[PDB]
């Protein structure tokens, strides 16, 4: 090809972190807006903005290009500053994500995919009343539509544009799962803000900023 990505080193991740974060900060106050669920106390852009912005910090100051080492440096950011329930289950998704490749230099798109479901896997389990409708219910569609297309696309930026229509799709369906968002007329305010972090990944895998 030419200008695909085959594989993702620490500072391309790095660079997803940074950007999703960025961009994740830049939404916040619509994220906020929309939190209706559990309790309507419109922080939930707040919440998972000041939890990526652990993890953010961290990174930025122990960069590193062995992925496995950065996701290290960017779990415990996240982990060590989880605000609300939104940022809790976003600091789990990113617990597992990492954890699946803590011995990696750098990662394929098939590992990228199963990490993403590693992260849903870890997610579910540490929540204990899950309820669907949410973010966990995005991050179990988005990892399924990963796996899916990681199977015969070598090419991490389409897999990514890929797993962004399918995370689209879901958020989109989230009212038809929990009543609240249907009545009031939302989606998800917790998969809302998993989607921005997930479009700042697809800027920095472009090599944009956002
Ligand atoms: N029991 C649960 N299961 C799955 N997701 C949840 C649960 N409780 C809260 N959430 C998510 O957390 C978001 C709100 O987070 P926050 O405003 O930080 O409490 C919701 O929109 C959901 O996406
Ligand atoms: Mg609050
Ligand atoms: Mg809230
Ligand atoms: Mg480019």
């Amino acid at each position: 090809g030419s200008h695909m990505i085959s594989k993702i080193n620490g500072k391309l991740f790095a660079d997803m972190i940074i950007q999703g974060a960025q961009n994740l900060s830049n939404n916040a106050d619509l994220v906020d807006s929309l939190n209706v669920y559990p309790v309507p106390d419109g922080d939930t852009g707040t919440n998972m903005n000041l939890t990526m912005t652990s993890g953010r910090e961290e990174v930025e100051n122990n960069l590193s290009k062995n992925i496995g080492e950065l996701g290290k440096t960017f779990s415990k950011g996240l982990l060590m500053g989880a605000r609300g329930n939104s940022g809790v289950i976003l600091s789990q998704l990113f617990r597992g994500f990492c954890k699946n490749i803590e011995s990696e230099s750098e990662i394929n798109s098939k590992l990228l995919a199963e990490s993403f479901q590693a992260g849903v896997e870890t997610a579910y389990k540490a929540v204990m009343k899950p309820v669907e409708g949410t973010i966990l219910t995005v991050a179990k569609d988005a990892a399924q539509a990963a796996i899916e297309k990681a199977n015969n696309t070598e090419d991490c930026i389409e897999l990514m544009e890929y797993i962004i229509v399918k995370a689209n799709e879901s958020l989109e369906n989230t009212p038809n799962l929990l009543a609240v968002l249907k009545e009031v007329g939302v989606v998800d305010s917790g998969g809302k803000g998993l989607l921005c972090v997930y479009e700042g990944f697809l800027k920095a895998l472009k090599g944009e900023k956002v």
